[PDB]
């Protein structure tokens, strides 16, 4: 009924700004030998928690009629998510291939809850603002299949 898009674009900025440390962080990793169930572990379990805190905040955020016009826009937001889930997305697949790892399925799985419940959050609060993140990840979704991060998948709109 009045426009809540700046409370809505400083969630998924937090968020953005938290997934722009833990995805390098667990780049370096990967490419060091340095990624084990506890270093990814550690990463993973911020960016879980930074998922479940933006959900929470843009769910307890009133519905936004929106702004096509002024920063941050409807598409702002959805650019400005589109592009940090694509990181996430991209480094969770690349991550399944660490031998090391015992604990992948259950890091992703407990991703996954956090990532869907921020898709719903956000196109519940902007309506129809998660129609453009599905089209920028057109082909990132794949790797969400490979990570098996189906309800992520899912809450985006794919099939
Ligand atoms: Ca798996």
């Amino acid at each position: 009924s009045s426009n809540t898009n700046p409370a809505i674009y400083q969630a998924i900025s937090v968020l953005s700004q938290q997934i722009h440390v833990n995805i390098p962080e667990l780049n370096t990793l990967q490419a060091s030998g340095g990624a084990t169930d506890l270093t990814v572990g550690n990463e993973l379990d911020e960016l879980t928690d930074a998922f479940t805190l933006a959900a929470a905040t843009i769910a307890n955020t009133a519905v936004s009629s929106g702004d096509t016009t002024n920063f941050p826009t409807n598409d702002d937001i959805s650019i400005t998510y589109a592009v940090a889930l694509q990181l996430v997305a991209s480094t969770a697949s690349g991550l399944k291939q660490v031998n090391s790892l015992t604990t992948y399925s259950t890091m992703m799985s407990d991703l996954d809850p956090a990532i869907a419940a921020l898709h719903v959050a956000l196109n519940r609060t902007l309506p129809n603002s998660i129609n453009l993140v599905r089209v920028m990840m057109l082909d990132a979704q794949q790797f969400l299949t490979q990570a098996g991060l189906t309800q992520s998948r899912a809450s985006l709109g794919f099939a």
